């Protein structure tokens, strides 16, 4: 069972197709949209439905050049680590044995391990946070989370902030493991994100069920000859 298996019908709904035409229109209208269209669904690309082990919801993609590449909280190599990801790294440094501050903010390696880095809104106009929040994306990501709840077993959900928490309220807390905390953004990180211990708790859960834990130290694609 793949994403395309469970979302094919959803992706033919007017609201959904319509969301994409509005983006494609905006891209040619004189404004820059992040991430590039080939990246918008990268969380799906890197983490197939059956490979989901951990779900980390973000809200809005980063809205600056070079930042957003289709994975919640991640930025491309060579880009400065944004404050929300820095705070994630801080919690990680304080809780995961051996963890040290990465020299990059690129989290593809998380995704390849089964961490679905899913923003609830998948596009944004450059420099304009939540600018596509009423496009239709939230309906789409509602359906995504619902499918995961239904079709998977024992996924760990890390729900950071009221929006993600609301979004994840439908999740079966008996079939899945839901962990709550404030967002890692600067405005709220020190209000409960620090000390939430979510990365360790995630791994303990996975280990309790015979799943291998996440290696949270993110790794840059290597150089070849
Ligand atoms: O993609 C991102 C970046 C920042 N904050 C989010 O919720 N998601």
């Amino acid at each position: 069972l793949t994403w395309h298996d469970v979302l094919a019908e959803e992706k033919q709904q007017p609201y959904f197709l319509n969301t994409l035409q509005t983006v494609a229109s905006e891209r040619q209208s004189g404004v820059t949209i992040y991430p590039p269209q080939k990246d918008v669904f990268n969380a799906f690309r890197f983490t197939e439905l059956g490979d989901v082990k951990v779900v980390i919801l973000g809200q809005d993609p980063y809205h600056g050049p070079g930042q957003a590449h289709g994975l919640a909280f991640s930025v491309r190599p060579g880009i400065a680590i944004p404050p929300s990801l820095l705070n994630m790294y801080k919690e990680l440094e304080n809780t995961i044995p051996g963890f040290t501050r990465p020299n990059h903010g690129y989290l593809e390696s998380w995704a390849r391990q089964g961490v679905l880095l899913l923003n609830t809104v998948l596009t944004v106009r450059a420099g304009q946070a939540h600018s596509h929040a009423s496009l239709g994306w939230e309906t789409f990501t509602d359906k995504v989370i619902s499918l995961i709840n239904q079709h998977r077993e024992g996924v760990v959900f890390l729900l950071w902030g009221s929006h993600a928490q609301k979004k994840g309220a439908i999740i079966d807390k008996q079939r899945h493991h839901v962990l709550k905390a404030p967002q890692p953004s600067p405005l709220s990180a020190h209000r409960g994100f620090f000390g939430c211990n979510h990365f360790v708790l995630a791994n303990q859960w996975l280990e309790q069920h015979g799943e291998t834990p996440i290696d949270w130290m993110p790794v840059l694609p290597a150089e070849s000859e």
